[PDB]
Order: structure tokens, then sequence, then C-alpha cells
């Protein structure tokens, strides 16, 4: 059932969002807002900057002290607080899915069945582990009795990404509040409108004033503000790894900071010739192509064992030139723009590099349209590793088909990058699916599918891919501070 | 019972470890180390630098590999390995805690009695962490199978400091080795002796070539090597907060290496009215003056009641005039050295400003000898906030004293510094130690105690004292990396 | 707020639940239900033997089989379908507390306010856990890769008792179901009637058929059969002692089912001289009075620092002197009647041992009214241990109140029973506290408070009080059965 | 390297253990000790009854009181005393190896390297838990602070079996000891002397009296007495099933002490068509037949896919054929005997069933020698499921073989049963690996192996195949006790 809404969607939240209530700009600058399909303004946002950031920080750090109703409430509330966004943003499915779309340039049906979904699945999760992070007691030597708090670390700085605006802004919301933190979120400058109306719920829900803040703006002004902070506790950020390395570093030069991020990756799949051929085609497909490409996780590099290797790229190829390229909002369309033309440019480019560098084209290689910042879906067969589009993400729909003949050497080929966030492995060999698996240097390795993401399983890179992991037990982790309290005792006992 | 050693210590490990073999520089330039109680030369260390800093990492990477016998091996054989090195430790242990007094000006009957039996106990802790670190399986949305793999990160660069040099040597790496990580360890300039000891047993015990490799030299060469090393997975530095925001930041700008720090604190005592006058007195006296004040958890700022303050005064600045400054390794001293010069100027420096800020002086307040690094055992009364004493770590013998009446007042004082590495609490009273503790903004907050470290607790510092935590089960975290397979199905079952 | 039903409540369901439809009783036979503050009859309830017990098991297994719809599901679905019966329950929650109030003899502003509170939140918890019950990794010795799934167990039999009906009945369900398994439940004969309405909202909530069945009737045949049942492969039960003994027993000869037991306790108070005296009278008052005295951990035995005995003792009798015993529906009445005439018997019974054996009575010791199961409040001061009412739970509201002057002595009293299911110790001293709290024998023990339960705290009985844990992270334990699964690898790397 | 012993071994150990000094039982009675191997007596031992069993608990209940050494030592001490206990079982290995092959009938080779390496690995895993068992801190709602501790239980009685009298020993004595329990243990009546020997070792390591206790004897007197016994908190036993049914009786009859079972089973593997068939040939017999077939996990049911049936049959005759019968003691003997008459004849007796009910014996089917329990190794194809050799388990050198075609009915056939201790699923395809280890009701499944059990991995049965697990993390919940203790608090903060 693809449901849609009855009327046209109109933009009524675009302020700065600071102590449950709607801010103008200290300057009073505004920013444009666009669609990536048309190239048209959808609208005027508040510009937020260093000093909106301050006024940000400042109530969260109030909404942050001890005796707070925040710092106060059982954590059992925090999780009924949480359930009922999620159950707000649920009523809302219809408008926030039509405004995700508009926004940034994502296909309807992706949006309202895939993003809103995960949101709304992500939010229930996370409300779920509220009154569930413990601590411990500690058998520690000597006379002592000896516990540990997992407090929440205070006053969290997000920036959140353009290529899922809803989703991030929950898989970094959800737990950060879960844990009882209180967050300052800088939303994607191209993306601001969907958590601008994601606010006005957690106004609703009867969030205490503070606990979240949203300041819209740009990256280079509110998001290094937000980085360079002296009372900003933690950032999380994802994006690219280029960025990823200016936070951190800001981070060292600051107030140390904790930090957490989440960036690109170039992601090899090793499919065996004794793989599920039509299976390995789909999610590799699937795999890459999926949201024009804008996929931190996106199988960017295809490894095919040879006696299978021209089977694989005609199956490939097929699948690829079947998309309908326009709208996302019009139904039947499959494959909508890119973001913006920062990005389109870099495509382009990484694609023509592709060509000059001699990779075989197998289809696509240019631009689609009047308007809208469209790419034909590409492919590419014979890539070799030094090539452009073998190193670089591209963050865009463009697939790298290789092959090889030996395991040994394909692993050490998937493993030569500095990138790390995912890899999938396709094959019907139990030892061959455990040991490649164990031997990848990647955070999550898909085997037999692509890009299976949920709650449940953290999620990070390893190496330049990331520094922590979101998401399941373990993500919840960078969301506490643990504090040991030692008591001296006159005798104690097992 | 403090047994000694029979005969002169002969210092016979003085070269770069890596392989399980004694390397020369690549310079072939060797460096001095001093004795801090007489400041003659004990010996010559050859001198690591980049050059050197790459041949460890190289090993380490070696080491690491997948198929490796340190990768390969089982990890109850990893935690055989790390239970025969402390059994070794305290074979070797009255040479050991020698070397210890000698070259880092510690005295002998705490070296052997406690640095030496922390530093065996902290081993046999970690030995038995080996095969019980553990992943999860996971039930995750749709058809799959679901796992993660808590893996070893890789090589991972431990910077150790010259105040615990042994115990901080097996705090950084009986951790790392229990998680199946390979490590290349840079000792204090000041103190790599004992460390290069410990190497020559780690060989011993039988550890694979290259999973321990200790490069020994200075900071601002080696150091740097390390921690803007491009193929080095993640860095831990206990020192200074300043050097901990070079080396964060320098993690950036390279590689993107996961970082923890343990760094400087400005701990605060809070002692009620209520209080065990008596114990206070005593924890708080051992709590700042341990190891000539040479503690990152130094009780640097007490705050007393009132009401108590005079009577606490008095009796702090008896127990101050009791020591005996000397020779670590003479039997009856009760104060050694400061560690070096840099630091004797820093901490002369600091009394100066008590003076001139107008401080009360108990007693103390100048140096000791005609050689040595000796400060008398100093304290100031009526020190208030602003003070360059009350601010800032001096790492010296010296106890800041100032009253409180309002205890609302005191816990925003007692949190009112950059640091937070730890705090003492002392009352009676149950409801007042559970909220204060919880109100303090510190990593490990003591009640009725002070200092009290083992290795069962984590440990680490709010704040600019430090990313992460060391020791129990939660820092054992840090030296894993945490991956997720998820493996399609046909269909799952609860 | 206390809002109240406008309208006669009007019994609708009173069948046997069995794959979501209503079934009458095998025989054919019914049995009555009815109100403990009139003695009339209320309805008749179709009465449950062995042969619908039978029908539910295989409905139950059915339900249970791999590849059923309660198999496959999400775990994340039984989570959301745990949450959409709490929103169920909130719905009902007039009718519910009204119900409760009216067939279990319950102060209607408690079966509201306390009551349907705790199973909502308890509720709402247990869904939280669904998709956090997670197995582990394991890094076994050899070539092999281990994990291990926490699976459901299968059919759980419950028997809950009459005291808390719908707090009981979701104190076993919320956890059972939440871990994946299947259930055969026995509301007590006494108090059947609200588990049969939450049954219409299992089938409302959408759960699918034979996950929960209901079975009403009475313990020696429906009870038997469910405890002696060789298809069923775990009892859970609430009650006495002595019929706790017969279940663990039957399980063993039939099929060696899994059996946890939640039974008896003679719970003692250790009050301290230097307690706050008001809020530890208020406390062991309302410990062993609630719910007409009809609470496993009633605090009835409650030993007092002879120093402040009396003091303690006055007051204690003019709390008690304070309440209006009547029809638990009136609002202002503060004590209903007891459940039923056996209970009644043994309670005066027990008045009579204390009067004979020459206990102090302070006021109470005999019956009230002309109909209704009531018994006067009841306080006896200079009880000893080896009184009756010292050593049997009396579950009826019967106060004991004890000297001592010898803190060792005072715990070994404390300790010299069979039960161990709780205690209470008041003082404000931080030792005290930790150190008694460690030395008593039992499984929750309150410092200056007394019957604080709730869904975050694993609950259960030391001694002949009871087998196992129900809630917390710990309870969900004994709805699980562990499978390790070891596969043969051609090698393993950590 | 399998070296021996060099000088006759000498039996020492005879009496009675109890406050580390040896005892002559109550009566004076002893009884004899028979090699199995020449039905020939060895020795005899003291014989223990309730009367010493009292003594035992008396002991051991004193050495649990609070105050105590065992109760106030460090943890880290425990695992220091166990970690002592493997060093000298490792001094002592010959010894102990040939003193369990003479007693047990027990391969040396087998004794030497398999079950000494496991005591000895298995006690060094739990002397690492021993200070590594937490509790929780827990964000229980309203304002208290609420923490829990895992104690000891107490008490506990350990039943040993007579097929691994020193592993078994071992896997009770190690977990509970780590946990801070005190122990009676009472060896198997055939085999007592090993554990003889180890409490002499448990006295030289420095246990504090009473903590280890060990009362050989006969089951139906000092057996009962145990698992009936009033002031013992919990029972632990390996063996037959029908004995487990009556231990679990007897303690709710007594006391409702706590219980574990480690029982028969009647355990299935799945050999499919696209197996490794020489690794599922090797690992089915060995699986079987190790230890003369008394192993409780034993492959007593091996279902081959009837395209394979034929070939799987032919080499398993093969490989039964080749065994050479003896002393257990002679290098290049292959089987020993099996423990004693009882168990002969019910191997003999079942074995008979198999021709009668018309299996067709492969080999075997006899027995073997002029003296000692031998019974050829006994293969029989074309077995059915309603045959004793199907239904029973054996307990002896017997294999069973049978065809299935249908995956469904297989996993139907391999569950259908009332045990549950273990299976073996052998294929190369990694949808059917998961999904039918999933499937089936067994505590442990081996994937492409067999008989794969560690220290690191928990183990037990479903169903009537045992309650609980033994070792791994999850095995040491079950000698630990859970109190909550809940503290009024004036105000809480997350
Ligand atoms: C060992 C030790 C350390 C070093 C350390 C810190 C954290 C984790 C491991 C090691 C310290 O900084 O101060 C101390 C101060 C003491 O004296 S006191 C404060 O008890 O009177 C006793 C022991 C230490
Ligand atoms: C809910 C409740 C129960 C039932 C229960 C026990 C364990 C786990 C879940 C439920 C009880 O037995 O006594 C109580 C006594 C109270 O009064 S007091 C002791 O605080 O004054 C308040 C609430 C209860
Ligand atoms: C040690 C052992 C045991 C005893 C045991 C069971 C569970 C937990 C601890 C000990 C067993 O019952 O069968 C076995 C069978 C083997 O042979 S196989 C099945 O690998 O070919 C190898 C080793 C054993």
């Amino acid at each position: 059932d693809l449901p849609v809404l009855l009327t046209d969607l109109k933009i009524q939240y675009t302020k700065i969002f600071i102590n449950n209530e709607w801010h103008d700009s200290v300057s009073g600058k505004k920013f444009p807002v666009f669609n990536p399909a048309t190239e048209e303004e959808l609208c005027q946002v508040e510009e937020g900057d260093k000093e909106d950031v301050d006024k940000a920080v400042k109530a969260a750090r109030q909404a942050f002290q001890i005796g707070s109703p925040w710092r106060t409430m059982d954590a059992s509330e925090r999780g009924r607080l949480l359930y009922k966004l999620a159950d707000l943003i649920e009523r809302d499915r219809l408008l926030l899915a039509t405004m995700e779309s508009m926004n940034g340039g994502k296909l309807y049906s992706n949006a309202y069945l895939n993003d809103l979904a995960g949101c709304i699945k992500t939010l229930r999760y996370c409300a779920g582990w509220a009154d569930k992070i413990q601590g411990r007691t500690i058998p520690i030597d000597g006379n002592f009795f000896t516990y540990t708090r997992h407090e929440p670390i205070g006053v969290c700085g997000q920036i959140i990404p353009w290529n899922f605006p809803l989703v991030m802004l929950i898989w970094k919301i959800g737990p950060a509040l879960s844990c009882g933190n209180t967050v300052v979120v800088k939303p994607a400058e191209q993306t601001p409108l969907t958590a601008l109306h994601v606010a006005s719920l957690i106004k609703e829900a009867g969030f205490p004033p503070g606990v979240v803040n949203i300041v819209p703006g740009y990256g280079p002004t509110a998001g290094a503000a937000i980085s360079s902070h002296m009372d900003i506790d933690k950032v999380a950020f994802t994006g690219s790894t280029e960025v990823g390395k200016l936070i951190k570093e800001a981070a060292g030069k600051s107030n140390l900071k904790r930090v957490t991020l989440e960036l690109g990756g170039k992601s090899p799949c090793i499919v065996l010739a004794d793989a599920d051929l039509d299976n390995a085609v789909e999610f590799a497909h699937h795999g890459v192509f999926y949201h024009q490409g804008q996929c931190c996780i996106a199988a960017s590099r295809i490894f095919v064992e040879e006696s299978i290797y021209d089977e694989f790229v005609r199956r490939s190829v097929e699948r690829a030139k079947k998309y309908i390229l326009g709208n996302p909002l019009t139904p039947g369309v499959t494959q909508g723009p890119q973001i913006d033309k920062e990005q389109y440019d870099k495509i382009l480019d990484l694609i023509e590099s592709g060509k000059k560098e001699g990779a075989k084209l197998e289809c696509g290689g240019g631009p689609w349209g009047n308007k809208g910042y469209f790419v034909q879906p590409t492919v590419f067969s014979n890539v070799t590793d030094e090539m452009r589009i073998a190193k670089e993400e591209i963050f865009g729909p463009v697939q790298q088909i290789m092959k090889f003949k030996s395991l040994d050497d394909v692993i050490k080929r998937a493993n030569n990058t500095f990138y790390g966030l995912s890899a999938g492995v396709f094959t019907k060999d139990i030892d061959k699916a455990i040991t490649i698996s164990s031997a990848l240097q990647a955070g999550t390795v898909w085997v037999n599918c692509y890009g299976v993401v949920s709650a449940q399983c953290p999620f990070g890179g390893f190496k330049m891919s990331g520094n922590g992991r979101e998401l399941g037990e373990y993500g919840f982790h960078e969301y506490t501070e643990v504090k040991t309290v030692t008591v001296k005792i006159s005798q104690k006992n097992s």
C-alpha cells in the first residue's frame, strides 16, 4: 500500500528551535532551500551561526543541570517520551515522507515505505533501552563497595547529513535522548525542513525545553561552531571522511570533546563462483544504486570470480538499463536527482576519469534532463584498482565491476583502502562465508545480501570510515559517561 | 615484609625492542637517563625516532596479519602468556622495584609493595578477560542471522608516563594484548628502563615476535611519530591535558586513529562537618602527597565545612611536617625527589604564585638539599578559587585547603574546572554520599576514602581529564573493534 | 486524580480462552466467583480441569512450532504487540480496576493508582526487552566458530495468585511473551475475572492464536494438571511455600520441567537507634498492612533497637488505629476484607496464638462487620521468636514488633527462618546500611524504605521464599533456553 | 608426546575430606574400589553416609558465614587459589591421569592428553571469572538508588559421575568456588580416588577449611543425604535422567534447594547428501564411541540421507572394526572396558533387543575377554525409531545408523525424544546449517563436527537432558543468588 497526501504540502516550520520555541537568527539572515529535482527554491529558513549555536548550548546546558526535569525524571519516562515521538511521526508519516522526498530528491515510495518506517522503528527501539541502561557492582580488591553509574555525557552536538535526513536525525537523537543527554542538532544546509517538523513534534510530545534544540544553517559556520565549542561535551557527525578529520581535529584543539564519526566508504563485494548469481546481481545492484548512490555503504567495488564475471556484468548492465528518471514524487519514477551542484559536478568529473583511464562503459556516463541534478545510471566493467573510480567515493549512481581469480589476492584488494565501512560476500559455502567475513576490514559484513541495516545492529566503520558505533546495545555506550563510585566499608563480604 | 636486592643493580637492557630482538637506533644516537635524586647519569639508551617507530609499526602490522600466530592462537593462550608475564615480573620483583625506584625517584617501599603488586595483579586480571571477550547474537528485523565479533583493533600505539612507569605500561599493554592487539610502546624519555626489562620478559614468556615492540625516546619526535602515523589504528596516552590535545588533534589530521587519553586533574574533596575527621585528614593528605604529588588524581583542592575547617587545617599541617626527604632507596626515607627540572621549576613557580596571591602558607614553600629535585612538602590554607594554585595542576607536593559553608555552592566550585578526573566526599550520611557523588563531574568519586584504584574498576576522566576508560570490564571495550555480520537466511525462528 | 466508572460493571468474559476463542469446559461444569466484601456470588465461570489444560497445551505447542507466526515474527513485533496490550489495558483502566477491586477485595484507589499503573508500566518495560534479548559469540579453543542463541523455552504454565491478579498475570506473561514463549495461564480460583478480560484484549491486540491461553479453575485439579504435564516446558508459580514444594516435586516426577517459584516470607525490618523514626514507622506500617497484609513481602517482623522501642510501638499503634473498614469501592474506605474463609480462619487462628503465647496486644485482635472477611488491624508488641506469630506467615493485617540491643544478634534473628523474600534496614549510617544489607539472607533489601518494587528490578527469594528471579534484566534469563552452536572452520582469527 | 609414570602408583588418599583434614566414617565402614579392566580390588575407601554428609555441611555452612576468610577475601584471591590448584594438578598430571585410567577404565592417552588438559584449562578459565562476577546499578522508577549483588548461593552439594571423574569434579567445583560458594562433593562410588587426591591439593593450595569437603560413598545413601538435606542451598548432579528426577523431586520435598542437572541423551546427527562424507563419518564415529560410549552426548542416532546411506554405513563399519581392546594403561590399546557390571548388563541387554527387533548388525554384538567389562564395538544399520536401541541411552560402544530422504521429517524424528542434550548437522550449505541447528531441540548443536566442548561454551540440555547450563559466562549465573538493594534518596539524577 502506497497512500499519498491529499493536499499541497505547506512549509510551516522554518525557524531555529531552542527551549521549545521558535527563534529568528541573531543576524536576521535567512538562507534558501531548494528542490534538487526542479532547482527551484522551496522556501527560506533562518540561518544559524556561532552566535545561535551559543544560545542553543546554554539551553542544553541548563536542561542538563542536576535537579532539572530531564535529569530527575524516571528513565522509563524518557522512554515514554521517545515512544510518544514515534507515534507522532507515525501520525505525520504522509506529510513527512512528502517533505523528505521533495526536499532531499528522494523517491517517495522509498521515503514513505523505508525511511519513515526505519525512523519510527528506530525510535521505538531506542525508547526501550532507556530504563535498561545499567552500571555495575564490582568486587574490587580491599574493603570497599564499588559501583558504576552509566550517566549521560551531557550536551551533545549532532551534525546530520542530507542523504537520509530523518533516519539520521533519529539515529542520532534516539540514543542520545534515551541515555539522558541533551542535544544541539545541526541539520544539513540542503535538508533542514523535516528536522524542523520533528522539533514541532518534540514540543508536542512534551520533552522538557532545551532537551532538543535544532539549529539549521551552514557547516563551516554553525557546524564549526559546534565542533569547536568549549561547553559541548560530545560531537556526532555523519558525512565525508574529509570533513570528519576537520571535526576530530577541532575537538582536540578546543575542549577534548568526545567524538563519533560515521563517514564515507569504498565498500567491496566479493562474489564467489559458487554464489547464487541472480541473488548476488540483485543485491550488488541495489547495493550501489540505492538513493541515487548517495549511501555511505555504497557497494562501489564489486569483485567477481573470473568464470562468472562476464555473466555477472551482462545481468548487472541489464538491470541498470531499467530506470525511469524524473520527479521523486511521480508514481512509477525509479530514479531521482542527486542532491546538489557540488555533488553533481564531482560525480560527472569522476565518470570522466572512468572513461579517460580506460574502464569499459557498459551504460550511462552522462547527465539527464533540462533541470534537476540527474545523472544517468552508469556501469563500468574491467575496472582496475588504481583507477579513480576504484579509489574515490563517488556518492553517485555509478557501479564498478572487476574480476578476480585468487581469493587471497582479492581479499587484499578489498582491504587495500583507507575506508572500511562495509562489505559483501556471496557464496553458498559455510567455511568461506565465515573466514572471508572475518578477514575483511569492514564494520559490517553482509553474507548473501547487502545494505541490511536495523536498529538492533550496531553500525560504523573500520579505519577512516568512522570512529565508534551507532545503535544496537553497543552504540548506546557512546552516549554514556562512566563514573566509578568507591565507598570505604568496615568489611566486605562476597 | 620489605625484602631488598643483595647485589648492585646492573643495567642490562638499553636497546629498542622490535620483533623480539634488540635494535640500535636508525640514527645511532643514544640519549642519557638520570637519577632524579642524585642528578647523575645512570646510563644511555638507544634513541628512537620516526624512522624507528616505522620499523616497529611494520612489525606490529605483520604480527597482526590474518593467519598469524597471534591472530590464530586460542584466546585462552593469549591469557596464558599474560599470566606467564605476570609470574616473570613477580620473579623479578626486587630487581624491577629497585630499577623503578632508582630511575623514577620513587620510594622503594612504595615501588616494591604498591607499584609492583598492582602491576602483577593487573596483569593477572587482564589475563582472565582474554577468552571472555564476546560478541552478540542479535534478533535483527527480517530473515537474517546477525552476530557480532569484538575483534582486536590492530596496531595500538601506547605512550607511557614517567610517574608510574611499570603500572601504566601494564595498564596499557595488559588490555591491549588480552583483546588480541599488537602494540608499539613509547616509554617516557625520563623512565625507559623498567619497560625495556619487561620487554626481555615478554620475549622469555614466548609472545610471538612483533606483538610487543618498545621504542624509547622523546615525545616530540617518537611520540609525534606515533600520534601522526598512517598505519597505527589507535593511540593511548597518559599525561598532561596540554599534550593530550596535541595527540587528539594529530590523530584527526593523519588517519582518524582511535584515541583514548588519561590526563591531568584538579580533583576536589568535599569534607562535611559530620565526617570522621581523622579519616578525612589522612586520606586527603595521602591523596595529594602520594609519590611527591605526581599523581593525575592528586586531591589538589580540599573543601572543608567551616565549623571543622580550622581543626582540619591544623591536623593536616601536623601530618605534612612529618616527612623525611632523601634517597628513595634508603629505608626510613618518606619523600623522594620530583622527576626532573622542567617539573621542579613549574612547581616552584606555582608555589611562588601561592605566596604572591596571598594564600596562607602553613609549612614548606621552598626547595631542599644540594642535589636531587626535592621540594619541601607544602600546605596552603585560605586558598581561593581564582588563585593559580587552585586552578593549575601542580604535580608537586603542595596541598590546598579551602573553606565552605554552603553545600550547593561548594559542589559548583568543585565542578567549576575543565578537569574532572576524580573527587572525594567525606560524610557519614547515606543520602549526602549518594547525592553528592552523583552531582560531581568526576570519573571516579571516592566516599570516605581517596586514591583507591584497582584492575576491577574502570578509570578515566570527565571533561578535559580524558577520553575513554581503562581497565574493568568497560575499559576492555576500547581495545576492540566491533564487526557486525548479517547473513541472509530462508527463514528465521526465535 | 481518582476518576471512576460511570456505569454498573457488567461481567462479559467468563469462558476458557484457547486459540483466541472462548471455550466451555470439557465437563460443562462451572464454578462460582464471590465478592469477599459481601460474600455474594458475582457470577459463574467455566471450570477448567486436566482435560482442558490438555487442549490449552496443544494450542500452545502448535503456536510454538518452528515456522509459526509467533516463532518467525520479528522480535520487535513481539514488542509492538506487548505495547499494544499495554495501551489497551490503559484504555480499560477504569473497568479493570473496578473489576479488580470488586473481585479481589482490593481498595479501588490502590487498584486504580497502583495495581493498574504497575501493570501498564511493567508491560511497557517488557515490550522493550523483546528485540534486546541476545546471545553471544564466543572465542572457544580450537578452530571453531561458536555462538549462542537465547531461545524461548517453549510452553510455559503460569499459575497466578489472588492477591495481585492483574499485576502478577503481567509479571508472568510480559517476560514470557517478550522472550517468545507461549503460555497456559491458570488464574486463581478466587480471582479469574480480570485475566479473562485481559485475554479479550490479547485477542484485540492481534497476538497469534495459541500464544496466550487462559484456563480458569481450581489448583488441585487444573494447577496439578499444569505442574505434572508431560509437554509443558516450564512452570511459574506465586503462592504459599507449602504449595511451592508440591509444584517443584511434581515437575521432578513428570518431565523435569523448569521451575520458578515466588513464595511466602517472614520478612524482617531492623530499625537502628539512629534511624529517622517517623520514616521508619511509616514504611514499616505500610510495609505490613498493605492490601490487608496479603503481601508475600509483608514486613511481619519489626526489630527495633531498645532505646527507641517504646516510642516506635506507640507511634505504630497510633497509625494502626486510623483505619476505616468497609467496601473497597466506597471512597474514604482505607481497609478492605481478606480474600476468603480459608484465609480468614488461619489469620484469626494465628491472632489467637498471639494472645495465648503472651504477646502484648496493642490494638485489634478480632473480626469486624456482619459480612465480608474483615479483620481488625492488629498490633502485637513484646513478640518473641518462638511465638507462632513470629514464625508463620499470617497473610493478614497483623504487625509484630520486637526489641533488640545487639546488632550481631538481631541479624541472626532476622536470618533465623527458612523464608528470605525481603528485608528492611533503617539507619542514617553509610557503613551499617551496606554491611547489614549484605549480611541479610533476603532477595530484596530496602534501606530507609520498604515495599519498593518496579519492573527494572529483579525480584525473588532466598531460601524457601522462592527459586529464580522475575523482572529486571536478570529475570528475563529464566524465560530463555540457551543453545550453543559450534561450527568447524578451516582457521579462526581473533 | 605421551610421557608416563616411572613408578607404581600408590594409593595414598582414601579418607573423607572435611575442614582440610581426613576423617574415618562415622560408622567406621569402608567400601571397595575396583579396576573395571581386571575386576580386581584396588583399595578400600571410607564410606560416607547421612551422618558424614551432616559433618561436611556444617563445615561448609561455617566456612560460608559472613565474616569468614572465604567470604571476606578479595575475589581476585579466590581466583588466585583456583589458578594455584590448576598448577598443582598440572604438577601431578602423570599421577592423576594414571589413577584416572586405572580406576575409571579410561584410555591413558585420553586421560593424559584430553581429560587432564581440559581439567587444567577449565580451572584456569574459572579462576579468571572470579573478580569479574558483577551486579548492576539500575534506573528504578522513583527517588531511589538500586543496585544488585550477585552473591554466592551458599552450601552447594555436588554429585559427580564416574565417566569423567576429574573433568566433572572441576566443571562443578571451578564455577562454584569462583563465585564464592562452599561445596560438599560426592564423587561416584566407582571412582572416588582422583577426587580425594584433588582434595589433598586443595589443602596444599591453601583454600580455607570447609570451603571444599569431599564425601565418598554410595548414591542412595550419601547422594540422597545431599539431595534431601535441609541446610544445603543447591544441588548439582550429572548422571542418568532417571536419577535426575529423584534428585529434583527430593529438593522439592525437603527445602526447595536450587537444582541443576546434566543428564542423559539420545543425541542425533543429520548428515546431508552434500556433506563432506569422510569428515561426517569420522566425527559421527568418534561421536558415539568415545570413552567406550560412556558419554552423555553420545551421537547415538545417525540419520543419513538415502543417496549416501550405503557408503556412510560401509565406511563407518570399517572404522569400527579397527579397535584394539585391552588394558587402558598399555600403549596401542584403543578401547578399554565399561565401568561396571550394572552398566555391562544393560548394554548387552540393549544389544540383544537390537538383534531381536531386527536391526542389521554390521559388526560386534557380544562381549570380549575373560575379565574386564569389555563389549565389542558394535554397529547397527537399518535401525528404526521404535527400536529400543533408537530410544534408550545405551551408554555403551554401540552405534545406530538410519536413513532419511525428507529433511522436514528427519528433523521431527531427531526431535521426537524426551532427551535433548546435543545434536550434529553435516552439510556445506550455509542456509541449511543455520536453519537446521535452529530447529533442533538440543542444547548444543555441532555443525560439521561433534563432541567439541570447552570452558568458554555453556553446556546443558533441553528437555529431560537437564536443567541449567554449566560453564561459559552463562553457567556462572547458576552459582549466584541475586540480591536487590533499594535505597531511598532525597532526589535521583540520571
Ligand atoms: C597507583 C596510584 C596512581 C596511578 C594510577 C591511577 C589510575 C589508575 C592506575 C594507576 C595515582 O595516580 O595515585 C595514587 C595515589 C595513591 O595514594 S592515595 C591517593 O591512596 O593516598 C596510591 C596509589 C596511586
Ligand atoms: C505491588 C506490591 C506487591 C506485589 C508484588 C511483589 C513483588 C513483585 C511485584 C508485585 C506486594 O507484595 O506488596 C506491596 C506492598 C506495598 O506497600 S508498601 C510495602 O510499599 O508499604 C506496595 C505495593 C506492593
Ligand atoms: C570431554 C568429553 C565429554 C564430557 C563432557 C561433556 C560436557 C561438558 C564437559 C565434559 C563427553 O561426554 O564426550 C566427549 C566426547 C568426545 O569425543 S568426540 C564426540 O569429540 O569424538 C571427546 C570429549 C568428550
